[PDB]
């Protein structure tokens, strides 16, 4: 038959949508099917660089975006895309006092 144990290239658990206050350290994970491989990160459209807050880390499938100590500006819909398959979720900062305090 066919059997496929190879691995092709599948966005199978998307990236997902984190809300958080400030301050906090954000993990935005997503799996893609193929062991240790890059990818280009956006947020908002734009190529994300890491840079200050932002790490972008890579297990054996899945892709994770770390942004410490994130504010509201570190929104913007992050896109993870291995150049023809790509995924998305909307980073979304709470925040401030009212039912974001203690």
């Amino acid at each position: 038959g066919i059997d496929p144990f190879t691995i092709e290239p599948a966005w199978e658990r998307h990236l997902q949508d984190v809300t958080l206050k400030e301050g906090q350290t954000c993990t935005m994970t997503c799996q893609f099917s193929v062991p240790n491989v890059k990818s280009e990160w956006f947020r908002n459209g734009r190529v994300l660089k890491p840079q200050g807050r932002v790490k972008t880390e890579v297990e054996h499938k899945v892709h994770k975006l770390t942004i410490a100590d994130v504010r509201a500006e570190d929104q913007g819909q992050y896109t993870c895309k291995h150049e023809d398959l790509e995924t998305s979720a909307e980073l979304r900062i709470e925040k401030g006092e009212l039912r974001s305090g203690c």
